[PDB]
């Protein structure tokens, strides 16, 4: 196809929850658009100063009166969300995913993606990387590796609060598998009920380029396979290597598509 000059603004809002292929999708969107896509990894590796800004936004988010129409407080919240996303062409993962409805209002010409998978596969992956149970010895390893990356209790607070925001829960028993599974199903159902079907593409793991590129009116990237990255096995290796070497920069060449 012809090469066209794309606008550097949010063009794709991904509502999929963590551990549903968000990092592969982030990489795929960057391959298509040649501009950055937001993701929790963007916070960890490039924008740790944003943690407090996202926390402030979530703290104020209960004051969002759903447009139409737009109220004054909603403008202030929407302005900070637009500021956080300046320079990006897409959003994936926490903390953004729970803001899908607000992002749809801020970027009325953006399209929405929802990545889904088997709920028990999702929970297993979540417990190995994002939310280990409080009695799991692996949790102490994750925390040791996280300190190497400079992540403190405020980072864990952001993950917890952005998950609570996505699930629309005032509190959440993070150690309760039944609660998490029910929240997962209700969240994915709600996205499909809320977003007009014309504006939504539901993606399953393994779907690859073709449905995504058709939805976005772009050519399939020539000679580039669809990304497959961020397996729990790979995250376990990363944690162990951070513990062993005590720095990101000593191991970063071992993890190419991070
Ligand atoms: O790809 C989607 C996606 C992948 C991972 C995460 N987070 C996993 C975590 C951050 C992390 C660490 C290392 C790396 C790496 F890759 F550099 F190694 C990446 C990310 C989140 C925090 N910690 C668990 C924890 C330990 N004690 C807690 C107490 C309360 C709550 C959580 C925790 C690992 C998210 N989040 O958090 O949205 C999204
Ligand atoms: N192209 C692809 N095909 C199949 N699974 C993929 C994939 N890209 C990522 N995944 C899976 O999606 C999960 C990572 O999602 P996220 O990036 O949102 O954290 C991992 O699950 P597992 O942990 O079960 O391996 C990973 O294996």
């Amino acid at each position: 196809g012809a090469m066209i000059e794309s606008s550097t603004t949010i063009q794709v809002i991904s509502a999929g929850l963590p551990r549903t292929g968000t990092k592969s999708l982030k990489n795929a969107l960057e391959i298509i658009y040649h501009k950055p896509c937001y993701h929790m990894f963007e916070i960890i590796f490039n924008k740790q100063s944003d943690i407090i800004k996202w926390q402030n936004l979530i703290h104020d988010s209960h004051m969002i009166t759903t447009p139409p129409p737009l109220t004054t407080k909603t403008i202030a919240i929407y302005d900070k969300l637009k500021e956080l996303l300046d320079g990006y062409i897409a959003t994936t993962d926490l903390p953004t995913c729970g803001f899908y409805k607000d992002l749809m209002n801020i970027y009325p010409n953006a399209k929405v993606l929802l990545t889904i998978r088997d709920k028990y596969d999702w929970l297993h992956s979540l417990r190995k990387v994002v939310l280990p149970k409080s009695n799991d010895p692996w949790k102490l390893k994750i925390e040791e590796g996280d300190k190497v990356l400079g992540l403190n209790s405020d980072f864990y607070k952001l993950t917890e609060d952005s998950l609570k925001f996505a699930f629309q829960k005032d509190d959440l028993n993070f150690d309760d598998d039944q609660v998490l599974l029910e929240c997962y199903d209700e969240y994915n159902r709600l996205v499909q009920e809320t977003v007009p079907s014309d504006r939504l593409l539901v993606l399953r793991l393994g779907d690859g380029w073709e449905p995504l590129c058709k939805f976005l009116n772009v050519e399939i990237p020539n000679g580039i396979d669809y990304p497959c990255v961020n397996s729990h096995h790979q995250m376990t290796q990363l944690t162990e290597q951070l513990i062993k070497y005590k720095s990101l920069d000593a191991i970063i060449h071992m993890f190419p598509d991070l």
